RNA sequence: UUUUUUUUUUUUUUUUUUUUUUUUUUUUUUUUUUUUUUUUUUUUUUUUUUUUUUUUUUUUUUUUUUUUUUUUUUUUUU
């Protein structure tokens, strides 16, 4: 009866999905360049590090090279971090050259190792580091100058140093994607988490200024987004060994998981869990075998299914609550009366549903915390410890 | 209907963890130079835990030097400390150079079996033993300077001093990496009773400066705290009978264990297995269903769960309370009506929801402990008994 | 949703407790001399056990010395004193060398089988047994001195002496790391029995002063209650026929069974066996969680389970009741109500809790002393009657 | 056998939150003690065959009455 409707809306959400695409829609290929440091010699790692950020300081570099600075920039960790570009960097849109840095001879920009077949192309990594001083007023990238001043010959300090510039890296992604700007505030809490818990040296924090023209190439670049969600997937992975520079990556995961899909998992929070007298209604039960084909569907997906936002992975589509706005307007009712964070997520949306949200909202402070619903039956409540409960909730 | 939502919530907190993380990601490795006892000899252990002592008293040891230090001070205890650190090491971070002190032969600082490579580690030790001193403005590691110049020859005693300079650098974790000031009140309140049962002698008791430039160095090394719950983890373990040096380390152990996650263990104490009426609160069920998924995890991290905090395990982000805001609020609301323990824990955190929080004060105190709402029949309580209670609980 | 915390209490309490603990824990052992008879001598074995008694007496004994005394001296029962402590002696702390004596023909020092080998031993022991009478006041360890002079030829009359001083020894050991001092009423008590019972000869009475310099051995020793409360566990055990030698130990073993654990057994005892109306309230069911976990526990250690006191093992912390104190404090405030002998005992700790212990009271006495009301209907009297005892009782 | 109707048209990105912080040894009591053989009754005994009454007898066909018989189209108003 209702069995094959339920069934067919299932059928849509897979059709189609299944076996592969063929190769005549593979897309063009960017060439980018990028400066591995292929070595254990700590000035060289560090002076790269200078180079990098001043790669992104600078507005006369093209986004192709920028990129190509930004995976010079993370991956700084490994022994081998040519092993972790080859193995990790899994993207169509773009054929990477990778180039040991070798000695790394040259002051200030990188060594070429074909030295002889383009001065032109020093020249132009010189103007662009001039560029980067210049342009950003003499301010170098670090709150302090003197940490752009020193260099460094112990390993303790080298890794000191660029884990904490990783992390201040890795602290933007969470919201690169999903608030593009305004989200410094976030991005600030999670930098006094990091230093009061000394994982980081505060010695070199970056200013609002290089953090803002990374979070930018952030934002604009999926190239270097698939990197990052490649190798946070990869750290994620479990019962490994870890290194405190894996770890702080990895923690950071936890606030880049399930980024820009809020509407999605607060239905599920704030619509299904709670669990309202509502959702008896005949209205949301195509809601509700939605967001079951949804569930099913992020199954489907796997590992890749928390960031998918970050990846621009087309699904995210099916999961926007346009799917589901009933219940959606209804669960963000509830959502803004419960938790004083969901407050402050935006919900201008063409979909509310105003009266559903109104009931989302009655649901929760209406009901008095719905507290003549009791869910379950396990603590045995008194009729009178329940109305007791629903008097202290006002 | 529901099934669907709370099989989710377990399929994303076990998404992913599957497997066995790439090779690509392994983090450039520090050395760390160990000094090891290479012999049953009490001149030997003792000169060198002076020694040791004091690269944690200098301000111008390395980091690199001063981690190496510490594992050596915490591997006194062992029959062969070298085998217990290279067996428990287990660290990333780390490659570990041993080494196996002979003979003690230098004296004052520590020898170097083929000696120093130019010389200057020999006498980079002797600057960072002389700024200990002379920093320290002459005053020794101990409270009592006498113990400085021991120079012990017998086992008895060696042991005595070792157990209880160990015992006062594992009194710090409990709190090195969870409040590592205002920790002086329980280091003190724990040597009072290892003292008073006999178990260390006081004698050896290190001076608040000392103390304090230990507990630093354990607050800002994460390797040194990782060989530290490795060596707890492996003397928690059963079946075995204990020497008085490994099982103070697991009596302290009993302090070191949920550091670092209280309000976590807070939320089942004073929110759940307290079973108040307002549990049938429809919101609170999200954050039930979060706890539930949180247990099973903690169960199935398994050994490191207790001390996930000390190691700094990713993880610990999933049990911050802030993942259960409504729940924990109304937990810390009773906690604090509660127990005249608890409250002296800050919960000044940006997720408190009062309202929420003044229901679990309104459950422990309005609702009279929640006196009427008697969990289980066996004693059948009279309705008078109640009131009775109602009455002496001051309300 | 409750039934998962319970089971995560459970697991939380059992995590790690498993396994083996790897030999790179393994302690540096202290090297220890214990003289044994050879020989079914009364002879040797009184004499012995005067050396013995006299190396505990002495101001110049080594620690090493004294607990190797008190194995030479608590032994003595047995045809293999020997097999007695090799066998029963379970201790990594320690390393035991057993040495046979022989024939004491070397004065008032023991005997050694292949001579003086530093040629300075029995000096060494002359030294330690002249300074222990010297430093008494011209006094014994008995409290009559023909005790002393009286060498002993028969059997008969070595038992009688020998028991009584073992006896002597092992009535401390119940207060000798709980209360080591304020033990004498309940050294005093166990000797009025004893002596009234005829089980030992009181002209074999030791003083005050030797009994306070064997309990201070007792107390600062954990290598010598390792091995007393190694044998009696071994002497507890049933399906044989004893001497009367073990079963004035196994008599006094249940002084010492439950020992620094009053707090513990008082929840079960007071309070939860009671089962008040106050047992219902909601903010004891995470104490009584507790509770039950830790009768499964002590299940789970087993034959140590009474002594883990004695024994200081780590989880004796998992059982004090810091861990439990809301049921506690209202169990002592039962306890201290009802029973004569509690109170005083001293239950001045932090957890104190005094609005529950103000409710254990309440209960106990405010509440028609402890008659408001009755636990079960196992006869199904008339209620009046019952309350007018209560009241002619007066609580 | 036959005789309708049967294209389409909306919506469908994102935006919050997320490290910590207290407690947490121990202390009391804990032999015994009284009672604890027996003692009386304890066969029997009365009464218990039978006896009266106990066929039958009245009444008991029938008889009156019992076809039918009148009435029975209509008519005002709107």
């Amino acid at each position: 009866i209702f069995e094959e409707a339920a069934s067919f809306r299932s059928y849509q959400s897979k059709l189609g999905r299944d076996g592969r695409a063929s190769a005549a829609t593979a897309t063009l290929t960017t060439k980018i360049r990028i400066f591995v440091p292929a070595t254990n010699s700590p000035e060289l790692r560090w002076e790269l590090t200078l180079f990098a950020l001043d790669v992104i300081r600078s507005p006369s570099a093209a986004e192709s090279m920028k990129v190509g600075a930004a995976f010079t920039l993370i991956s700084m960790y490994s022994e081998r971090p040519g092993a972790l570009i080859r193995s990790l960097l899994n993207d169509p849109d773009i054929e990477a050259v990778i180039i040991d840095v070798g000695s790394m001879v040259n002051g200030i920009p990188v060594m070429e190792r074909r030295g002889d077949k383009a001065q032109e192309e020093m020249e132009g990594l010189m103007r662009i580091l001039k560029t980067a001083r210049d342009s950003s007023k003499g301010k170098t990238p670090f709150v302090d100058s003197r940490a752009y001043g020193l260099r460094i010959t112990d390993m303790s300090t080298l890794v000191s140093a660029v884990i904490t510039i990783e992390a201040q890296i890795w602290i933007l992604i969470a919201k690169a994607v999903t608030a593009p700007d305004t989200a410094e505030e976030s991005e600030t809490r999670r930098w006094a988490k990091y230093v009061q818990q000394k994982r980081v040296n505060p010695f070199f924090a970056l200013t609002q200024q290089w953090l803002t023209e990374m979070r930018n190439l952030l934002s604009q670049s999926l190239s270097v987004r698939k990197f990052m969600v490649e190798i946070l997937i990869e750290v994620k992975k479990g019962g490994s060994a870890k290194g405190r520079a894996v770890e702080i990556i990895s923690d950071i995961g936890n606030y880049v998981e399930e980024t820009g899909m809020a509407g999605f998992f607060a239905t599920i929070r704030f619509g299904l869990e709670t669990r309202y007298p509502a959702l008896a209604l005949n209205e949301f039960q195509s809601d509700l075998n939605t967001i079951k084909s949804l569930m099913l569907l992020y199954r489907e997906i796997g590992p890749r299914a928390p960031y998918m936002v970050l990846l621009e992975e087309s699904i995210q589509t099916k999961f926007a609550p346009g799917g589901y706005p009933l219940l959606w307007s209804f669960a963000m009712g509830v959502a803004t009366t419960i938790d004083r964070s969901m407050g402050a997520l935006n919900i201008n949306r063409g979909y509310l549903e105003p009266m559903y949200f109104r009931l989302g909202q009655k649901s929760a402070r209406h009901h008095a915390g719905g507290i003549d619903q009791n869910m379950a039956n396990r603590l045995g409540l008194s009729s009178d410890q329940v109305a007791e409960l629903a008097a202290a909730v006002q």
